[PDB]
RNA sequence: ACGGAAACCUUGAUUCUAACGCUACUUCUAAAUAAGCGUUA
């Protein structure tokens, strides 16, 4: 992941909703855990401490990620991803010949 | 040195002929190899 990022937005919304004070805990088969169930886990190596949290849930359908910029040589700003985005227009369609097919209104 | 002696209750005979442990009965009834994708980035 290095075309978007994080967008503003929904990093103010998750830190005054406060959804990470309130995270929830997973051992290896994902399955929901008291915190101290998951420290002593993953002190004794039987959860990774990396993938098995959640920050809560942020409410309002905001958008999460935001294009990335970067530098062009001339040192304009440009997204990352919209001029390498495609080169060639992947050839296709493929018209099926369908006549006889009895069509629903 | 006896109402005593001698004398097979014996011979020949198939407990045999005929007869289906048989008639009827669905291993049957419902059921998508399918559901969940969070959070971080």
């Amino acid at each position: 992941m290095k075309n978007f990022k994080i967008s503003s937005t929904y990093r103010a919304a998750r830190k005054q909703q406060k959804t990470a004070n309130r995270k929830s805990f997973y051992n290896d088969e994902g399955y929901m855990i008291s915190p101290s169930e998951w420290a002593d886990g993953v002190i004794k190596g039987l959860i990774n401490p990396k993938n098995s949290w959640s920050n809560d849930h942020v409410k309002g359908y905001l958008p999460r990620v935001s294009p990335r910029s970067h530098w062009t040589k001339n040192g304009y700003r440009e997204y990352l991803g919209i001029g390498k985005s495609r080169d060639i227009p992947e050839k296709e369609p493929e018209v099926i010949e369908m006549m006889d097919l009895e069509l629903v209104v």
